[PDB]
């Protein structure tokens, strides 16, 4: 627990060194945003992750999209294909009445693709395999652009019973949460075809900087809790394990979006800011150790936001891999966190 913290600390040094990067970083993402918005599918673009990667920057580019008709991809109950119910600037995608997936993404690859070849004044190079595109800006500055559609309407059904923070952050501000848009980004699912995946990606970046059931959680002295920390620690507990197993690709399919999954599941079990005083740190990060465990182990992490959408289903992770890090952690957990060694 205070190897714990000795890791904590070992990870905490971003202050001023990431302040060039992101200025690198923003320069390039502010001239491809402008040039995005001369185009007509392009105007309301605007913008909108490994803890142990300082250099890797991730990047949503937003399209405000209405009159937008979502149809349910197969009863899976996250990916989506987009319909419209006058002609928006969006209707040289159609294939049909839905939207294409691919034909929007070559567009836009093709446009970023201008704008770094023909500005190699700061050189930039375009890699490229969700996630449409990535940029290398000079010596290993990497940072991914996603493209995602932004509606106002009504969430989808499929998160009716989903973000259950009412215990934790109250009823009312779910009620608020839920009257902010939602996204939808290019995916499909495991088979391909031009559907959408949903992302709140804003959420919950909203819910971690304002985490507390007490309004001045982390603006006081006396309300300090270790909520944020734990989740590094697990990020990196995932990062180190996928790093020492890297020879064979046991745990290739696993990622921090599922330790960010089931944190939040934890802070809903554990809505009091006194389950998550910073003296508890040892038993806190062992709450969220825990309930992993018990993901992996019952082979069901439900998506904060779908409860219906299961990460862990043996159609996205295979049963021999959650079974190898079901052990490797309980490894981890009963020798007192080597992984965390120096
Ligand atoms: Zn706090």
């Amino acid at each position: 627990a205070s190897k714990l913290r000795a890791v904590l600390e070992k990870l905490k040094l971003s202050r001023d060194d990431i302040s060039t990067a992101a200025g690198m970083v923003k320069g390039v993402v502010d001239h491809l945003l402008l040039r995005l918005k001369c185009d007509s599918a392009f105007r309301g673009v605007g913008l909108l992750v490994k803890i142990s990667a300082p250099n890797e920057f991730d990047v949503m580019f937003k399209l405000e999209v209405p009159r937008i008709q979502l149809e349910e991809y197969s009863n899976t109950r996250a990916y989506y294909f987009v319909k419209f119910k006058k002609e928006n600037p969006l209707s040289q995608f159609l294939e049909g009445e839905i939207l294409s997936a691919s034909k929007m993404l070559s567009k836009f690859r093709k446009i970023i693709k201008e704008e770094i070849n023909d500005i190699k004044d700061t050189d930039v190079i375009m890699k490229r395999k969700s996630p449409a595109v990535t940029l290398l800006i000079s010596e290993k500055i990497s940072v991914d652009i996603t493209l995602a559609l932004e509606s106002k309407s009504s969430w989808p059904a499929s998160t009716q019973e989903g973000l259950r923070i009412q215990n934790w952050l109250s009823a009312k501000v779910r009620k608020q949460l839920r009257l902010k848009p939602f996204y939808l980004v290019p995916k499909h699912a495991k088979f391909q075809e031009e559907t959408w995946r949903l992302s709140f990606s804003h959420i919950e970046k909203e819910i971690l900087n304002n985490h507390g059931k007490s309004k001045t959680c982390c603006e006081n002295k006396e309300e300090k809790c270790c909520r944020k920390d734990c989740l590094k620690l697990m990020k990196y507990l995932l990062e180190q394990l996928k790093e020492r197993f890297k020879d064979k690709k046991h745990l290739d399919k696993f990622s921090s979006y599922h330790v960010k999954t089931a944190f939040f599941h934890v802070c809903t079990q554990n809505p009091q800011d006194s389950q998550w005083d910073r003296k508890d740190l040892g038993l806190c990060f062992d709450n969220c150790v825990t309930y992993f465990l018990q993901c992996l182990r019952t082979e069901k992490l439900e998506n904060y936001f779908i409860p219906e959408f299961n990460l862990f289903s043996s159609n996205l992770i295979d049963k021999r891999s959650k079974e190898f890090l079901t052990k490797q952690i309980e490894y981890e957990r009963n020798n007192e966190f080597p992984v965390f060694d120096e």
